[PDB]
């Protein structure tokens, strides 16, 4: 079991990384 | 399935990481 | 797999070198 | 496949190297 | 191919060893 | 359509840029 | 357009680079 | 047009160059 | 243009030099 | 122009070179 | 009495310290 | 007391000071 | 007991040495 | 245990010189 | 014990220094 | 008037800049 | 007036110069 | 005055000379 | 006074001096 709740969780983290860059380029822009 | 668990986000990281460096631009620019 | 995890990955991180390269010669500038 | 990750990657520091060289200067200037 | 990997990556490699004397110069000058 | 809507917003974002700026100082001043 | 689009808004990011800069003095001040 | 894109731009990022230089100096100091 | 665009930010490059030696003289200090 | 840009700018070095070398003692000292 | 104010104090800020640090984990994982 | 304070809460800040590396790490990768 | 607080922090402290110097890494890499 | 104190962490700042010349490597790669 | 601290060590030493050798000629190359 | 309107406001900058610093020594320990 | 202006403030900046120090010292520590 | 502005800074700088150098030592340790 | 002011300040940066030393063979070790 919590051995896949890091993949399922760590993953949808480092999603959120991305999207997290995303703005800050907004911001910069 | 941990094997590919690096896979799928280390590589995500990554992406990040090139977003990252092109906001670092906009700000010096 | 991992094989070509590193493929991946690693390119993408000297993507990032060149990049931060980049943003360091505009502070200068 | 690894063979030219090599290739791959190896070049872009490379470039990096470069571009790093001429942030060198601009400082220096 | 590795072969002239040698070939891409060592010609840009001495290209840099020029642009950093360059800027040695311009500290010394 | 498109190509312009980057001129427009894009623009637009950098005037913020500048005001936000302006906010800062205010704070330290 | 998208030509003097980097007109437009890189020269205010530059404004924005100057701006910050003092901000950052008045803190150290 | 890009030519003195170039102009403009450059010279406002030494400026703020020196700027930056004056608040390290207020750091240290 | 370009000529004295050099002319320009050259120049100041070379102020910020100065200013950058003396805040490091301040630290060794 | 550009004649003078070199009188301009290369003597400035020459002064940082003289500064610098005042830090390097104060480090030794 | 203040002796050991600190030890009490201090300690508990260390902790905070350490579970600080496990947030910035998360967000950049 | 405090003799041991010292065991007690210097031992922590290490123990914080291997996280953050972690985490610099997640950033980079 | 100081005695061996040096051992259990300074064993710690190397540790993170060597996890900084993987971060390095991956920032060249 | 002093004596083996040095065991310990002096291995372990060994371990980290070869990590650390490795990462230079990259650098000039 | 501490005279294969020697044994362990020093011999970790050698092969940075190896490795940092490497490093060198890359910059010449 | 505003030659002594830096001295009093300039001076009440220093005065934070102290306080600032006894907050991040908060933080840290 | 100002020339004491300098005293005071100059002498308060090299005050929390110290602390800082002081706070750096207790991350790494 | 400004005679012992020096005397009074300057040794001031050298205090925290000492307490950035008790830092680095953490780091390396 | 300043006579004196050497004698105050140049001491204590040959303190540094050798705490200095004592990291850079923190490095090497």
């Amino acid at each position: 079991q919590a051995r896949i709740l890091e993949a399922d969780a760590e993953i949808l983290r480092a999603y959120a990384r991305i999207l997290e860059a995303h703005a800050e380029i907004l911001r910069a822009q």
